[PDB]
DNA sequence: CCTTGGCGGTTAAAACGCGGGGGACAGCGCGTACGTGCGTTTAAGCGGTGCTAGAGCTGTCTACGACCAATTGAGCGGCCTCGGCACCGGGATTCTGA
């Protein structure tokens, strides 16, 4: 169903049998990156402190970085200076240690995601991959792609003043909905010093189950939009009824210190 | 000189049982204090240029302490001396507990 070929076919937007419309994407790519970073100045290592035996697998044999390491407690994967080495098992980002997901038709609220075999709670899923913007662009583009009558925005804020789109190139990611009822969400993990958003499961979701995450609710223009799940009390509307503003909506830029013309 | 050791008697003391009240403990609903997050503002560090107070290194010389002889009286001790205080008793007053 989900049939990644790199030959560009017959279907036009929905995405649903043929993926190679748009581009599939990598770990993200950045666009203004300067060396300006807390990276290599006092996180150079953040070494956990195991004493480990790791001759003794697959009989009396514990995995190695459990849930009793300081990192993995503290939302953190260990560096290749690692006391296990290649048998740390923190090192998720990087290894592409995935689930397995499928994305077929459910709902005529659009396009997702649903459970191929049983999945147990605090698993990884899939990392939200995308393009970075910065500053200026945003408040551009987000106006200058309003006007061309999109359904989907795959906008999604970093930090203050950091948006990653996933519009041009997304991975599979991209597909998942909204629900009132959410049994996986976004988390933010710390990997080479990079904040990365990844996704996690929180109960024994069963084979062949829904797969949603929760929006922190957000609306960005005079319309607004409703959700079609109805577990129990669903909010009715994504981004709820309150209207924020353009800034809000991106996190407002950290502002140079220059001027006051910027605000006004 | 006084420490370790010994036998012996007195009775203050530690150990043992019991009743049952004191409080140590798990559990719950609740209110808001402190957090994660985030824009705007203050002023913390850089580096550059400049002045100079005050630390530092040469020279005097006499005020000051160490040392020495002779003198002798102040402080440590031995020995009686005697009264401040504990000990014991009869009694009135305080305080706790049901």
């Amino acid at each position: 169903d989900d049939f990644r070929d790199p030959q560009r076919w017959k279907e036009c937007a929905k995405q649903g049998k043929m993926p190679c419309y748009f581009d599939l994407i990598e770990e993200n790519v950045y666009l203004t990156e300067r060396k300006k970073n807390k990276s290599h100045r006092d996180i150079k290592r953040m070494q956990c402190e195991c004493t480990p035996l790791s001759k003794d697998e697959r009989a009396q044999g514990e995995i190695a970085c459990g849930e009793d390491c300081l990192n993995r407690l503290l939302m953190i994967e260990c560096s290749s200076r690692c006391p296990n080495g290649d048998y740390c098992s923190n090192r998720r980002f990087q290894r592409k240690q995935h689930a397995d997901v499928e994305v077929i038709l459910t709902e005529k609220k659009g396009w997702g995601l649903r459970a191929a075999k049983d999945l147990p709670s605090n698993t990884f899923v899939l990392e939200y991959c995308g393009e970075v913007l910065d500053h200026k662009e945003f408040k551009a583009r987000v106006k200058e792609y309003a006007r061309n009558k999109n359904i989907h925005y795959y906008f999604m804020a970093l930090k203050n003043d950091e948006i990653i789109d996933a519009t041009q190139k997304g991975n599979c990611s991209r597909f998942m909905n909204h629900s009132c009822e959410p049994n996986c969400e976004t988390q933010k993990w710390t990997v080479n010093g990079q904040l990365r958003v990844g996704f996690f499961t929180t109960k024994l979701v069963p084979s062949g189950s829904e797969l949603t995450f929760d929006y922190q609710f957000q609306r960005y223009g005079k319309e607004a939009q409703k959700c079609f799940c109805g577990s129990a009390n669903c909010r009715g509307y994504l981004g709820g009824e309150n209207r924020v503003s353009i800034r809000a909506a991106g996190g407002k830029m950290k502002k140079e210190r220059s001027r006051k013309k910027d605000s006004v």
